[PDB]
């Protein structure tokens, strides 16, 4: 049983206000969460609720969200058993009564969403992947790692060591690229200061021709031992046969958001030519919410979905995004946000599905790298009965 | 006492391999550290063990750290009291048996000094700040921030700071400090500069020029420079090796701090610099005293500076650390505890700061978690201690 919750006003990666939640349970357990947040959300994300005095934080405070929590939420869920997780978020969900959770905030309901399923995990002696996911919890994630960014019209572009055979080694293979591409840049003249998710921004095909210069000056081998993925993000500016070029002439494995959030059709039709060749993601098409990627499984729109929690606001309509996904045959790529924090659990929470993928950012910034670290802890304590799946994480394809 | 200790690779904010160390006690207390790296090492601090296998991390790796860790400390730490601090760093210091800890690596060594205090802190039930400070830990530090960098750009500084001498509070410092953090990246883009950003969150546009600059963010955010946000910078004299020039700076901008403005390894210098400079400004050694006794004794006894920059991993344990803090404070000396440019996801000098009451820290810009982590855990020391807290703010500078 829940005895206590406790919300505060803390900072994200950007230095913006987020929101943090504390659970404390009958048997001392306890368990605190910090929520994320984005700069490019897309328009059906669910409420993240900012309190808009200019005397603060230029308007980004999340005071309101807070005391949402210490209030509202804290009656409504104080007294539920920690382990009711589904219980938990969906009495948030008909306490806020609004089918974006916009009269509560996303962030008040996912802060107290997730730190008691922490708080659970604590009293029960578990690590969080082992709660949230049960004895077969076991896949570590392929990861994505965002290096270069962009001038330049694509957002993300990201290599994935498909070749390693543990996710040691793919951190290690992500690292050695990225201070090889770091030292590539250097020879440029251009600067290796980094953007928000720790990658490169130098001055739409170059950065192609560069990550396969860096992987292979790294010793490695493009394609075989690390692959390249992108996020177009083509809301921000609004065509498939030039991303089709792209595709066969560099070793990309997956490409995002290749078009606009609310272009359906658009989306059917490239699926239709690319799906066999490469991972489709939708992440702004699919805002990790159900009711959209239904839509597209029966449109046969993309083969893949951004996993984002905060996109949705509980940690039970994440694990049912994922599990809608994976019977469709699509992967679920867990994925951080721009806005990052010290808080880890995207990386429990990949291992705890067997996702087989993650998108946690480039090789710089501890709101990335928490992330790997937590998932070598993870690897480490799966020993023997851990797996790596690399290339054949894309059971899709 | 401890039942368990154990080590691994993890990787620092850079990137870069470090080592995390664990401590488990038989009450059930458990502890867990990670240590961070400097890019720019004095040559006197304590040895950073690296693996040197260019086939991992390009010789990066500490996995020698580790082992030394998991065999030949666990096996002298193992059975030891877990709040006995000062016996297991004198255990390990010994165990080591060289003066700059180069046998087992200071890494290795504070890996466990760190874990075993938080281990300790564990099973008494405590907040680490209470455990390491006692009852009367509750001074809430004033931050210098890093915003703007020169350590490749005209200018020979390494860290252009500001700091909200004026806030009432540790969370008003905080948003002080971020907001003018996001005027600064406003004015910067105005200006058709770069918003990527340097190891510790701050900027590097293309040596007056930042202090202009500071003064105008800081304006422009609603807050009076001098009063309400000072300026401090660490010029790191020796990674590219004047008085008058430095007190030109000084007398024409509101700065509060100078750190290393000269070499390492110029006591002499240093000494009249102090004699010039020593009334009106803070006076900072880093690579100076490199968390010293023995070099901050020396500076004491010659009259130079008047603040040392407290970083943990230059010296290797807790316990040294605290000698250095409690000898600065006993000779009218501030202790700046202090953040490396490759940091982590540990949030252990927050708690050693108002541990110690030491009242300044220094632990990076307004962005990168590495660096917020610490804001974000100052916050939750000062909510703790809720209407026991205290915020000196200026007044942190008993030195002057
Ligand atoms: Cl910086
Ligand atoms: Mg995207
Ligand atoms: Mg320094």
């Amino acid at each position: 049983v829940i005895t206590d919750i406790h919300a505060r006003e803390v900072l994200d990666s950007r230095g913006n206000p987020t929101a943090e939640a504390e659970v404390y349970t009958e048997l001392g357990g306890f368990g605190r969460a910090i929520v994320p947040s984005g700069a490019s959300t897309g328009e059906h994300e669910a409420v993240e609720l900012r309190d808009g005095d200019k005397s603060r934080f230029g308007g980004q405070g999340v005071l309101t969200a807070v005391e949402n929590v210490n209030g509202e939420i804290a009656k409504a869920v104080i007294g539920l058993d920690v382990t009711d997780q589904r219980l938990i978020d969906q009495t948030m969900i008909d306490l806020d009564g609004t089918p974006n959770k916009g009269r509560l905030g996303a962030n008040a309901i996912l802060s107290v969403s997730l730190a008691s399923a922490r708080a659970a995990a604590d009293e029960l002696g578990l690590p969080l992947y082992e709660y949230l996911g049960g004895p077969n919890a076991h896949v570590l994630p392929t990861p994505m790692m965002n290096v270069i960014n962009g001038n330049v019209d694509i957002q993300e572009f990201m290599i994935m060591p498909v070749g390693a055979k543990s996710l040691h080694e793919a951190v290690r293979m992500g690292a050695e690229t990225f201070h090889t591409l770091k030292g590539l840049l250097q020879e440029r003249g251009e600067s290796t200061a980094v953007g928000d998710e720790g990658g490169f921004a130098p001055n739409n095909e170059e950065p192609f021709e560069i990550l396969v210069e860096a992987i292979q000056r790294a010793g490695y081998k493009p394609g075989q031992d690390i692959a390249i993925a992108f996020d177009c993000a083509a809301s921000e500016f609004y065509w498939t046969s030039l991303i089709e070029d792209l595709v066969d002439k560099y070793p990309v494995i997956s490409v995002e958001d290749p078009l606009d959030e609310n272009d359906w059709e658009g989306w059917k039709t490239f699926t239709e030519r690319l799906g066999d060749k490469v991972q489709i993601v939708g992440d702004d098409l699919f805002v990790t919410n159900t009711s959209y990627l239904e839509k597209g499984i029966k449109m046969g729109v993309a083969n893949s979905i951004l996993i984002k929690l905060n996109q949705i606001g509980t940690l039970t309509e994440t694990f049912e995004a994922i599990e809608m996904a994976k019977e469709a045959g699509y992967t679920a790529v867990v994925s951080h946000r721009s806005g990052e924090t010290e808080d880890t659990t995207i990386a429990d929470l990949v291992v705890a599905t067997n996702a087989g993928q993650i998108k946690t950012g480039s090789m710089s910034r501890t709101d990335r790298i928490a992330k790997y670290n937590q998932l070598m802890r993870i690897e480490e304590a799966l020993g023997s009965t851990a797996q790596y799946k690399g290339i054949h994480s894309f059971y899709n394809l």
